[PDB]
């Protein structure tokens, strides 16, 4: 019923609408939190639909670990993926299609997040992972259109050709807590965003029960964007499940998407990551095990203990 998907590294590998490759490295973290998935077929009989998702876990890889799996499931359960399946195997006309394709994607991609934080806040439930999360940056491509959503600060970027060169953008914005309507909604449900000594630029959501879950000698946990999935204890004050969804057309000019969690973002740019990888392709390179070798070794270069890295590229055609 739920089509295969991958959630080991993957050499480059072609398909027929595009070209994946993904690669992930513990860097010097003592646990390797990063997980990832990508269905090359999504819809049976189809052979340009595609899921593409990258989690960055935190606090433990609970989350990661198994939202990965939840996704693809939730999302074609979606009746609002049901309605993407029977319209791709209608009559309808592609005109019309193309017109209506965007909002069921969308709603869809909404639905998924929804229900597969449902589910996985019942598991954390059931096996106590109280601040267990993970942030999530996914794309579902449906007949030349992608469905970006996206909860946390891990980053889409996305390579375009112009006559004046390659146009180089991140599709997500990160959730932060100290984004004005973020902030807003956290201290409407009684939690607060902290701004700490000397990081004052980092602010942390934090639980309106934090206070006193530190006085009892426990260990409340805190989180430094605003919407992931998980984070049980916080979904009461704040830390929203709601992503943000954008859908784009696919043109002949789109060259490359890339998934990537902040252990990559924090030290590269848009630009710099499509140009890696570009060069990479060009040059018969794994794109993906580019974008984080190079990353490692700017890391090193500087005398910083590098996060946990995931990259996954994908070349459309
Ligand atoms: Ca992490
Ligand atoms: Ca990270």
């Amino acid at each position: 019923d739920v089509p295969p998907t991958i959630h080991v590294p993957l050499p480059p590998t072609s398909y027929p609408a595009f070209d994946a490759a993904i690669f992930t490295d513990i860097g010097g973290r003592k646990h390797q939190e990063d997980r990832f998935t990508l269905c090359p077929q999504l819809v049976p009989g189809r052979d340009d639909c595609a899921f593409f998702g990258v989690f960055d876990g935190t606090v433990g890889d609970f989350a990661s670990e198994n939202v990965k799996d939840l996704v693809v499931p939730q999302l074609i359960s979606s009746p609002a993926w049901q309605e993407v399946t029977e319209m791709l195997r209608s009559d309808v006309p592609a005109t019309e299609v193309d017109e209506k394709l965007p909002q069921l994607l969308d709603q869809a991609v909404d639905d998924m997040y929804k229900n597969a934080d449902n589910e996985l806040v019942k598991m954390c439930e059931q096996l106590n992972k109280d601040y267990a999360s993970s942030t999530s940056v996914t794309a579902v491509l449906a007949k030349g259109f992608v469905a970006v959503g996206h909860l946390g600060d891990s980053r889409i970027a996305m390579g375009v050709e112009t006559p004046n060169g390659l146009n180089c953008e991140f599709l997500t914005v990160d959730h932060k807590p100290d984004m004005p309507h973020e902030k807003l909604r956290i201290m409407r449900n009684g939690g607060s965003v902290e701004y700490l000594h000397n990081h004052n630029n980092k602010p942390f959501i934090r639980g309106g029960d934090f206070s006193f879950r530190k006085s009892r000698g426990e260990q409340p946990m805190q989180l430094q964007y605003s919407r992931a999935f998980g984070g049980k204890d916080l979904k009461m004050y704040g830390l929203s499940n709601q992503p943000d969804v954008r859908v784009v057309r696919v043109t002949p000019q789109h060259r490359v998407m890339i998934l990537a969690t902040d252990g990559l973002w924090d030290v590269m740019s848009a630009a710099q990551a499509v140009e890696i990888a570009m060069q990479a392709r060009q040059e018969g390179r794994n794109p993906a095990q580019a974008l984080v070798e190079m990353t490692l070794a700017e890391q090193q270069s500087r005398n910083q203990s590098a996060d946990n890295i995931t990259a996954m590229t994908v070349f459309f055609k």
